[PDB]
Protein backbone atom coordinates (compact mmCIF):
# COMPACT_ATOMS: atom_id res chain seq x y z
CA UNK A 1 0.00 0.00 0.00
CA UNK A 2 1.01 3.66 -0.13
CA UNK A 3 1.12 3.57 3.71
CA UNK A 4 3.50 0.58 3.72
CA UNK A 5 5.66 2.31 1.10
CA UNK A 6 5.72 5.40 3.32
CA UNK A 7 6.88 3.33 6.31
CA UNK A 8 9.65 1.75 4.20
CA UNK A 9 10.73 5.17 2.92
CA UNK A 10 11.07 6.60 6.48
CA UNK A 11 13.32 3.69 7.48
CA UNK A 12 15.37 3.94 4.32
CA UNK A 13 15.98 7.71 4.41
CA UNK A 14 17.00 7.58 8.09
CA UNK A 15 19.49 4.85 7.42
CA UNK A 16 20.93 6.53 4.28
CA UNK A 17 21.82 9.54 6.39
CA UNK A 18 22.57 8.01 9.78
CA UNK A 19 25.07 5.59 8.19
CA UNK A 20 27.41 8.26 6.79
CA UNK A 21 29.59 8.97 9.79
CA UNK A 22 30.10 8.01 13.44
CA UNK A 23 27.27 6.02 14.95
CA UNK A 24 25.65 4.32 11.96
CA UNK A 25 22.24 4.35 13.72
CA UNK A 26 22.09 8.02 14.75
CA UNK A 27 22.20 11.36 12.93
CA UNK A 28 24.97 13.73 13.97
CA UNK A 29 24.48 17.45 13.14
CA UNK A 30 26.13 17.26 9.69
CA UNK A 31 23.97 14.25 8.74
CA UNK A 32 20.72 15.90 9.98
CA UNK A 33 21.67 19.12 8.10
CA UNK A 34 22.07 17.19 4.82
CA UNK A 35 18.86 15.22 5.34
CA UNK A 36 16.85 18.44 5.78
CA UNK A 37 18.55 20.28 2.90
CA UNK A 38 18.38 17.39 0.41
CA UNK A 39 15.15 15.67 1.38
CA UNK A 40 12.87 18.36 2.93
CA UNK A 41 13.45 21.28 0.56
CA UNK A 42 9.66 21.72 -0.05
CA UNK A 43 8.78 21.85 3.67
CA UNK A 44 11.71 23.55 5.39
CA UNK A 45 13.97 26.53 4.64
CA UNK A 46 17.46 25.46 3.56
CA UNK A 47 19.86 25.41 6.53
CA UNK A 48 22.85 27.70 5.86
CA UNK A 49 24.03 28.71 9.37
CA UNK A 50 25.60 26.75 12.26
CA UNK A 51 23.18 28.47 14.67
CA UNK A 52 20.20 26.93 12.89
CA UNK A 53 21.77 23.46 12.73
CA UNK A 54 22.48 23.70 16.46
CA UNK A 55 18.95 24.83 17.33
CA UNK A 56 17.29 22.11 15.22
CA UNK A 57 19.43 19.40 16.90
CA UNK A 58 18.76 20.86 20.34
CA UNK A 59 15.01 20.68 19.58
CA UNK A 60 14.99 17.08 18.27
CA UNK A 61 17.48 15.60 20.76
CA UNK A 62 15.11 14.58 23.57
CA UNK A 63 17.61 12.25 25.31
CA UNK A 64 20.50 14.77 25.27
CA UNK A 65 23.31 12.70 23.69
CA UNK A 66 23.78 15.32 20.93
CA UNK A 67 22.50 13.05 18.13
CA UNK A 68 19.15 12.19 16.59
CA UNK A 69 18.20 8.52 16.96
CA UNK A 70 15.41 6.75 15.15
CA UNK A 71 12.72 7.55 17.72
CA UNK A 72 13.73 11.22 17.75
CA UNK A 73 13.64 11.22 13.94
CA UNK A 74 10.06 9.81 14.02
CA UNK A 75 9.07 12.66 16.35
CA UNK A 76 10.56 15.10 13.85
CA UNK A 77 8.61 13.51 10.98
CA UNK A 78 5.44 13.77 13.10
CA UNK A 79 6.15 17.53 13.56
CA UNK A 80 6.57 18.05 9.83
CA UNK A 81 3.55 15.98 8.92
CA UNK A 82 1.32 17.76 11.46
CA UNK A 83 2.49 21.20 10.21
CA UNK A 84 1.52 20.07 6.71
CA UNK A 85 -1.86 18.57 7.73
CA UNK A 86 -2.52 21.98 9.36
CA UNK A 87 -1.10 24.38 6.73
CA UNK A 88 -4.34 23.10 5.19
CA UNK B 1 11.92 13.42 -2.42
CA UNK B 2 10.89 9.98 -1.18
CA UNK B 3 10.64 11.53 2.32
CA UNK B 4 8.27 14.28 1.10
CA UNK B 5 6.21 11.66 -0.75
CA UNK B 6 6.04 9.65 2.48
CA UNK B 7 4.78 12.69 4.41
CA UNK B 8 2.10 13.33 1.74
CA UNK B 9 1.05 9.67 1.83
CA UNK B 10 0.56 9.71 5.64
CA UNK B 11 -1.71 12.76 5.37
CA UNK B 12 -3.63 11.31 2.47
CA UNK B 13 -4.28 7.85 3.97
CA UNK B 14 -5.44 9.36 7.27
CA UNK B 15 -7.88 11.61 5.52
CA UNK B 16 -9.21 8.86 3.20
CA UNK B 17 -10.21 6.87 6.26
CA UNK B 18 -11.08 9.58 8.77
CA UNK B 19 -13.49 11.18 6.28
CA UNK B 20 -15.79 8.17 5.92
CA UNK B 21 -18.10 8.64 8.88
CA UNK B 22 -18.75 10.91 11.86
CA UNK B 23 -15.96 13.35 12.60
CA UNK B 24 -14.21 13.80 9.26
CA UNK B 25 -10.88 14.47 11.04
CA UNK B 26 -10.79 11.46 13.39
CA UNK B 27 -10.85 7.69 12.99
CA UNK B 28 -13.69 5.86 14.74
CA UNK B 29 -13.19 2.12 15.42
CA UNK B 30 -14.70 0.96 12.08
CA UNK B 31 -12.48 3.40 10.15
CA UNK B 32 -9.30 2.37 12.05
CA UNK B 33 -10.19 -1.33 11.50
CA UNK B 34 -10.45 -0.80 7.72
CA UNK B 35 -7.25 1.24 7.58
CA UNK B 36 -5.29 -1.55 9.30
CA UNK B 37 -6.88 -4.37 7.27
CA UNK B 38 -6.60 -2.65 3.88
CA UNK B 39 -3.39 -0.66 4.25
CA UNK B 40 -1.19 -2.53 6.78
CA UNK B 41 -1.70 -6.14 5.69
CA UNK B 42 2.10 -6.75 5.45
CA UNK B 43 2.83 -5.44 8.97
CA UNK B 44 -0.18 -6.38 11.08
CA UNK B 45 -2.42 -9.44 11.45
CA UNK B 46 -5.86 -8.88 9.90
CA UNK B 47 -8.37 -7.72 12.53
CA UNK B 48 -11.35 -10.12 12.67
CA UNK B 49 -12.68 -9.73 16.25
CA UNK B 50 -14.35 -6.82 18.11
CA UNK B 51 -12.04 -7.47 21.08
CA UNK B 52 -8.98 -6.70 18.96
CA UNK B 53 -10.51 -3.57 17.43
CA UNK B 54 -11.37 -2.38 20.94
CA UNK B 55 -7.89 -3.07 22.32
CA UNK B 56 -6.13 -1.34 19.40
CA UNK B 57 -8.31 1.79 19.83
CA UNK B 58 -7.78 1.76 23.59
CA UNK B 59 -4.01 1.67 22.96
CA UNK B 60 -3.91 4.49 20.38
CA UNK B 61 -6.48 6.79 22.02
CA UNK B 62 -4.22 8.82 24.31
CA UNK B 63 -6.77 11.62 24.93
CA UNK B 64 -9.67 9.26 25.75
CA UNK B 65 -12.40 10.54 23.38
CA UNK B 66 -12.78 7.06 21.82
CA UNK B 67 -11.38 8.11 18.42
CA UNK B 68 -7.96 8.34 16.80
CA UNK B 69 -7.00 11.88 15.78
CA UNK B 70 -4.12 12.84 13.54
CA UNK B 71 -1.55 13.11 16.32
CA UNK B 72 -2.58 9.72 17.71
CA UNK B 73 -2.34 8.26 14.20
CA UNK B 74 1.24 9.63 13.87
CA UNK B 75 2.12 7.89 17.16
CA UNK B 76 0.71 4.66 15.72
CA UNK B 77 2.78 5.06 12.53
CA UNK B 78 5.87 5.65 14.72
CA UNK B 79 5.11 2.35 16.55
CA UNK B 80 4.83 0.44 13.29
CA UNK B 81 7.90 2.03 11.78
CA UNK B 82 10.01 1.37 14.89
CA UNK B 83 8.87 -2.29 15.01
CA UNK B 84 9.99 -2.58 11.38
CA UNK B 85 13.33 -0.78 11.88
CA UNK B 86 13.90 -3.30 14.71
CA UNK B 87 12.56 -6.54 13.14
CA UNK B 88 15.88 -5.91 11.37
CA1 LIG C 1 25.71 8.68 11.92
CA1 LIG D 1 19.41 11.77 20.96
CA1 LIG E 1 -14.31 9.75 10.89
CA1 LIG F 1 -8.39 10.39 20.67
Amino acid sequence: SELEKAVVALIDVFHQYSGREGDKHKLKKSELKELINNELSHFLEEIKEQEVVDKVMETLDSDGDGECDFQEFMAFVAMITTACHEFF
